C-alpha cells in the first residue's frame, strides 16, 4: 500500500472471533481502508465532567411498551429517521445533542416546524465552554449551550438546507482503496455568526433556543419514561474495538481495547431474542452498522449507555 505498515485498521482474528464466540451479535468490517487515528477520532466525548440538574420520572401508574420506536411514534418528524456523519471530527457531542434537539422541536412544536438543528453552529461557537471542538466535548454544555445562547439550522454537508450546514466532508471510509485512508486529522472550523447566501432569515433570526438542561436518572425505565413522552435523548457509552465492527443484533462487548467516549442518540428500545436492548442512532453516516442505526445491551448499564442520558425540553412560543 505504499506506506508503513502498524494501525491497519482491525484485524479479521477479530472479526472471526467475536463470530466464532456467538453473542447477541455478529460483526463485520464498516470501515475500509483507515488510518486508526480516524477510528478514535470519531469517539470524542469525553464522560465525566459536568452533569445538568435531575430528571425524576415519577414511576406510578404508566405503563411503558414492551418496545418502542420513536421514528415510528412520530412518523410527522422526519428528523427522527435521520442518520448523520462527522467526517474526521471528534464532534459526536455536539451530534447527539443536535439530532436530538432537532427531532424534541418538531415533537414539542406540536408536530409543526420541524428543523435541522446545526451541529456546525454548536461545534463552531459553543467553545472552551463545551469542551474542544473537534477534538474532544461534553454534551452537558452542549445542551446547556443551546440554553443559553441557542442554535441556527444546518444541514448536512453540502445539503445547502438552511444558516450554516455541516462544513467537513465524510471520509470514504464506507468502501475503498483507490484514495488514501481518510486520517482523522482535522481542525475545528471558525465561528461564523452569518447564514448562507440566499438564506433568510438571518443568522441571529435563525437560532432556536431550549427551555432547560437536564440529566435523565441512570435507570433504564425512566429514561424509556424520558424518550416516551418527551423524543429522543442524547447520551454517551464507551466505546471499544470490537463496536466498531457491528453489523446486526444487539451489541455486548467482548473485546478488544478502549477507542474511547462516544456520545448518541438514543430513541427506542425493543428485545430481540429475549435481549432487551436499546435502539440507537449513530453518526457514522449510513453505511455503517445497520443503515447508520444499532443495538446495545440495555438494562445493565451497559458500557455506561444508562449513565449519560442529558436531554431537555425546547421553548414553546
Amino acid at each position: 500500500m505504499r506506506s508503513r505498515p502498524s494501525f491497519h485498521p482491525l484485524s479479521d482474528e477479530l472479526v472471526n472471533y467475536v463470530n466464532k464466540r456467538n453473542t447477541t451479535w455478529q460483526a463485520g468490517h464498516n470501515f475500509y481502508n483507515v488510518d486508526m487515528s480516524y477510528l478514535k477520532r470519531l469517539c470524542g466525548t469525553f464522560l465525566g465532567g459536568p452533569k445538568p440538574p435531575q430528571r425524576v420520572m415519577f414511576t406510578e401508574d404508566l405503563k411503558l411498551p414492551a418496545s418502542f420506536d420513536a421514528r415510528e411514534q412520530w412518523p410527522q418528524c422526519p428528523t427522527i429517521k435521520e442518520i448523520r456523519d462527522q467526517g474526521s471530527c471528534g464532534s459526536c457531542w455536539a451530534f447527539g445533542a443536535v439530532e436530538a434537539i432537532s427531532d424534541r422541536i418538531c415533537i414539542h412544536t406540536n408536530a409543526h416546524v420541524s428543523v435541522e438543528v446545526s451541529a456546525e453552529d454548536l461545534l463552531t461557537c459553543c467553545g472552551s465552554m463545551c469542551g474542544d471542538g473537534c477534538n474532544g466535548g461534553y454534551p452537558a454544555e452542549a445542551w446547556n449551550f443551546w440554553t443559553r445562547k441557542g442554535l441556527v439550522s444546518g444541514g448536512l454537508y453540502e445539503s445547502h438546507v438552511g444558516c450554516r450546514p455541516y462544513s467537513i466532508p465524510p471520509c470514504e471510509h464506507h468502501v475503498n482503496g483507490s484514495r488514501p485512508p481518510c486520517t482523522g486529522e482535522g481542525d475545528t472550523p471558525k465561528c461564523s455568526k452569518i447564514c448562507e447566501p440566499g438564506y433568510s432569515p438571518t443568522y441571529k433570526q435563525d437560532k432556536h433556543y431550549g427551555y432547560n438542561s437536564y440529566s435523565v436518572s441512570n435507570s433504564e425505565k425512566d429514561i424509556m419514561a424520558e424518550i416516551y413522552k418527551n423524543g429522543p435523548v442524547e447520551g454517551a457509552f464507551s466505546v471499544y474495538s470490537d463496536f466498531l465492527l457491528y453489523k446486526s443484533g444487539v451489541y455486548q462487548h467482548v473485546t478488544g481495547e478502549m477507542m474511547g467516549g462516544h456520545a448518541i442518540r438514543i430513541l427506542g428500545w425493543g428485545v430481540e431474542n429475549g435481549t432487551p436492548y436499546w435502539l440507537v442512532a449513530n453518526s457514522w453516516n449510513t453505511d455503517w452498522g445497520d443503515n447508520g442505526f444499532f443495538k446495545i445491551l440495555r438494562g445493565q448499564d451497559h458500557c455506561g449507555i444508562e449513565s449519560e442520558v442529558v436531554a431537555g425540553i425546547p421553548r414553546t412560543d
